[PDB]
This record gives C-alpha cells, structure tokens and sequence, in this order.
C-alpha cells in the first residue's frame, strides 16, 4: 500500500506464531523487538541508537510477517522503546520511499 | 524522486543557510538535527530512543529545504549521532511509504 505519514506507520506483523505491533522505522538499519521469547538460537550483540547502546540478542534467519509480505532476516531483541522494522525487512518486503 | 533502503535514505537539505546531509526517518515524530547555534528562542526537551535520552533545544517555525521541497516546523537540536527528518516536515514534502 501506500501509506502517508501524520500518524506513525505502526503495522501488525506477525513473529514467532504471534502479532505485535511494529513501526515502520526507515531510520533504522536493523529491526529491534522489545523484550519476548523467540524459539532457535541467538548470539549477544550490540546496538546503538540516538541515546547509546544496548545489549541485545541477534536471531537471524526469522521469518516475519509484516502486513502480509513475508520476510526472512536479523531479528534483534532487547529493550528497546519501540518494536521497530528497519531496513534489512524494509528492502525484503519491496519499501521505498516516495515524494 | 523514489528513494529505496539498500542504504540509508540520506539527502541533502538546507537549514539556517546550511547545507547538510539528513536521514529521512519515518521512525522519528518529529525532526532532529546535529548541534548548531541556531538564532530565535528555544526551549529545552528530553527525547529518548534506543539507549536512552538527549537534552535537546526545541525550536518552532524552521524552514528547512528537503530535495527542493521546502519545509517549515519544528525542529530539535542537540548531540544527535545523525541528522534526522522526522513526520512533523516528511508529510510537507508529500513524502510516503509505498510497497
Ligand atoms: C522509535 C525509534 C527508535 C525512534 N528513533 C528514530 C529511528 O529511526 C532511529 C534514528 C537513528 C539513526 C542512526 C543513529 C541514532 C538514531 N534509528 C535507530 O535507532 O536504529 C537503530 C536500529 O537499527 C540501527 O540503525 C540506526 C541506529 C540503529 S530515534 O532516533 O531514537 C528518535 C526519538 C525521539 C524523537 C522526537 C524528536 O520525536 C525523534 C527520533
């Protein structure tokens, strides 16, 4: 779809088996999910955003669902404000941007 | 134009006379950029992401130029890793996310 920006392009985006809520976040490099349980194994990494880093745990190879568009990428876990779709899901699922 | 994410979506823009390179983030309410003196009042705020907050000076009614696409609004400067165009000028320079 095409989707406009005075709201946040929050998406429901299915992981795990389960939906979350997710924002379309073309700031950011990689995808970071708040604290959850994801089944495989995982390596510690870190990240940095506007304030610092944090230590997050890197799964890779996850198949997310994202507003019915399948992707298979990096999923990083960890406290992050916001459940946020970066840009190695973002170019799987075909989003550019557009003005 | 049509900019996809295979890498940063960093365009030049002109702000207070200057030009600069900024990431056009539709994660981001609102409009960060890098620490500059800046002329009229301001007020202090705190905004937080991955990592935690900066202290940031709110000014209001900046114009900013985006690819030729002139802006006018808000606008927070502070230790910003980056430049960051947020929804707040995106939406004024008709700026959407299609896939
Ligand atoms: C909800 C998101 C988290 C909000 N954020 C925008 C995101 O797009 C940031 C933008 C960014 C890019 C590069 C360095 C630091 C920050 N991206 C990011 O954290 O991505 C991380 C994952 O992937 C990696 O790549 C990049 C850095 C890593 S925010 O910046 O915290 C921000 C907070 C308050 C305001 C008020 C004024 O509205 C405006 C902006």
């Amino acid at each position: 779809p095409q989707i406009t920006l005075w709201k946040r392009p929050l998406v429901t985006i299915k992981i795990g088996g389960q939906l979350k809520e997710a924002l379309l976040d073309t700031g950011a490099d990689d995808t970071v999910l708040e604290e959850m349980n994801l089944p495989g194994r995982w390596k510690p990494k870190m990240i940095g955003g506007i304030g610092g880093f944090i230590k997050v745990r890197q799964y890779d190879q996850i198949l997310i669902e994202i507003c019915g568009h399948k992707a298979i990428g990096t999923v990083l876990v960890g406290p992050t404000p916001v459940n946020i779709i970066g840009r190695n899901l973002l170019t799987q699922i075909g989003c550019t941007l557009n003005f």
